[PDB]
């Protein structure tokens, strides 16, 4: 993979002399990352439905939570590893497979903080001849042939750091504001501000614009890095971009503002 | 068909009583049926000639599987219906270095007194591309990545282990007689002894009165043929055939009987 990005784009038209507020806020921009609530992951196993019908959720488990089975008959029957989010082993164990367990299973990982979705499909087939039990690749997914009544383990492993409870060093979060003046292509944007979570601001370029640009650094703690431009001039027109790279999530966040300054009649 | 257990020559005087010994404790049948289809599977773990085997998990037929180490609960699993289809394989949910060793799957039949076992050696590696299943010459060897599952296969679909009913052909003992000149296959049946108690004697009354097996044959497993008042016409090849179809017991004993007249 090269990059994963969350991008939002907006058109802003404001009268000259008024104030511009370019809102840039995200839970990723909250520096003190709660290892509990900012690390909520969920795994759930789904089973294919009937012809053209809806899938059925069998069991799910949130990180730092206990597994939940949705059919009371399947309690103590479908098992996840309680250490799944520590080692990255999200495999599903069926204690005794019957015909009602045949179908295509999906193992689904969701990172609610990092906006990451992962899915793996496994087809389970029940045989009444134990000699025919086997596992093979069908061209797109693993196929597991299991003797009726036997336990079956469908393997789902993802050991990437974002799914496990392994944490690298929490480095400094920096938020960048860029600007493209009218008629300047992308990749040639000029930096406007570097905004550090600890409160430091590094200004760039024009001293005739810096005096009207401001941020509220007391709102950095809640992930708000919005840009404020006072006394809007025609020269303020352009494409403003707020962007951040989140190391743990492996995620680029980008908010783009096409700002137009009008003049009253 | 059957296994020929012995073939002996018996020479006796006319007028005496022949006793052709045919005994088997595994042909005993009595009134009671105290779990006479009771089986048990158990998996053991051992580690070389100088280590002690440890019982891992067992399960009786018509019972629930019991695991011996509380850590292994929900970790070592058998098919709860293993005795229906003969799938006695053992699933280790996730293996570690402590699971290395030789695993033996043991079947034991409390009624038939049968035992059958196979061994599997588990080896836990670190590289997943080194994971293979091969035959070392006398047992299967499983190389499994750490934390991966290990399915140690133990499949025995024979009717004696499974809840499949091959009708109910009970124990029966046959005594046959092959007279001189008579070719085999055309040997005359002398006695049918069924475990249920039914007996079938063959021949004219002069012969049936002189040929007997003790009345408690199946209680004691003694089916010896007694021939009273030996005549020269009694000589020939006698054969005892023991059949326990459920337990797979099929034995025969052959007696070459010679009758010598007093001079």
């Amino acid at each position: 993979a090269a990059s994963s990005s969350l991008v939002s784009e907006s058109v802003v038209s404001l009268a000259a002399g008024t104030q511009a507020v370019l809102r840039c806020q995200s839970p990723r921009m909250v520096w003190t990352q709660d290892r509990l609530h900012d690390r909520q992951r969920v795994v759930h196993w789904d089973l294919s439905g009937g012809p053209g019908s809806q899938r059925r959720r069998l069991v799910d488990m949130y990180s730092a939570g206990e597994q939940r089975v949705y059919e009371p008959r399947d309690r103590d029957r479908l098992l996840l590893s309680p250490s799944a989010f520590h080692d990255g082993n999200f495999s599903l164990l069926i204690r005794a497979v019957d015909r009602g367990d045949e179908g295509v299973y999906t193992c689904n990982l969701h990172h609610h903080y990092c906006h990451l979705d992962e899915s793996l499909a496994v087809r389970l087939e029940v045989t009444e001849d134990p000699l025919l039990s086997r596992a093979y690749w069908d061209g797109e997914k693993e196929v597991l042939v299991v003797a009726h009544g036997a336990p079956a383990l469908m393997t789902c492993i993802n050991r990437a750091h974002v799914w496990t409870d392994r944490h690298l060093e929490e480095a400094q979060q920096v938020v960048h504001w860029d600007r493209q003046l009218p008629g300047v292509s992308h990749d040639r944007a000029d930096r406007l501000l570097d905004l550090y979570a600890s409160g430091e601001r590094r200004a760039y370029g024009p001293p005739f614009l810096r005096d009207r640009v401001s941020v509220n650094t007391n709102a950095f703690a809640r992930g708000d890095f919005s840009l404020r431009i006072d006394e809007l001039e025609r020269a303020d027109e352009g494409i403003y971009s707020c962007h951040l790279h989140h190391h743990y999530c492996g995620l680029h966040e980008r908010r783009v503002f096409h700002l137009q300054v009008t003049e009253p009649a």
